[PDB]
């Protein structure tokens, strides 16, 4: 069974014992050089379609907490960008670190922000998402930076709920979530074609990182690191540093939808 993770003997460099495409030539994140990324005035705006958005449960899973979504229909959509079709919203999930100087995935000319916000999509035209992540468009994940400055109110539904579900395998009741409450005010971005950051790092993502960060406290993204990697009354081991550092970016070229 599944033993990866982010600890000391099983973390990232590990990975590609048991998953080989861990060194395929579409893994992700990677390092945005911003000066290298070049404008596509052929891109289209971002189209997030989030009004109708149904969270239902949260749910540590030993390595993130997810917040679950109904995608059982169209509630919740991207589209419009980098992508052909709609994809629908299913979780979205964090990495962080254990200090604001590291946590997120992708790094912009090398720097690291404190964490980073994946929202994921799945193109309704491979009809559930096992399917979709088996084909080389059947992902859109908006990944967003965080930096610590000041609250992100909407964001503190979730920081509030985060001590119910300290243990892997917790879950609770989250519904009435608003995600629209996390973007930032921007929705400049860069993107190119990847992968999963976790196990089993399918190569089946189209990525949008948005430029522009958004800012939570140093009291929320210390309420993060509160949580645990292990199981209720398991030896403690805090849930920080769950980032894949960056990946080589082999022949891929990052676009901007920005000047
Ligand atoms: N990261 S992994 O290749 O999946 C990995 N699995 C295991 C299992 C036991 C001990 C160390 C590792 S490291
Ligand atoms: N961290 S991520 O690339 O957004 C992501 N990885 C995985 C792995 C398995 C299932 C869903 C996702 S979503
Ligand atoms: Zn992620």
């Amino acid at each position: 069974a599944h033993h990866w993770g982010y600890g000391k003997h099983n973390g990232p460099e590990h990975w590609h014992k048991d998953f080989p495409i861990a060194k395929g030539e579409r893994q992700s994140p990677v390092d945005i050089d911003t000066h290298t990324a070049k404008y596509d005035p052929s891109l289209k705006p971002l189209s997030v379609s989030y009004d109708q958005a149904t969270s239902l449960r949260i749910l540590n899973n030993g390595h993130a907490f997810n917040v679950e979504f109904d995608d059982s229909q169209d509630k919740a959509v991207l589209k419009g960008g980098p992508l052909d079709g709609t994809y629908r919203l299913i979780q979205f999930h964090f990495h962080w670190g254990s200090l604001d100087g590291q946590g997120s995935e992708h790094t912009v000319d090398k720097k690291k922000y404190a964490a980073e916000l994946h929202l994921i999509h799945w193109n309704t035209k491979y009809g559930d998402f096992g399917k979709a992540v088996q084909q080389p468009d059947g992902l859109a994940v908006l990944g967003i930076f965080l930096k610590v400055g000041s609250a992100k109110p909407g964001l503190q539904k979730v920081v509030d709920v985060l001590d119910s579900i300290k243990t892997k395998g917790k879950s609770a009741d989250f519904t009435n979530f608003d995600p629209r409450g996390l973007l930032p005010e921007s929705l400049d971005y860069w993107t190119y074609p990847g992968s999963l950051t976790t196990p089993p790092l399918l190569e089946c993502v189209t990525w949008i990182v948005l430029k522009e960060p958004i800012s939570v406290s140093s009291e929320q993204v210390l309420k993060f690191r509160k949580l645990n990697f292990n199981g209720e009354g398991e030896p403690e081991e805090l849930m920080v540093d769950n980032w894949r550092p960056a990946q080589p970016l082999k022949n891929r070229q990052i676009k901007a939808s920005f000047k």
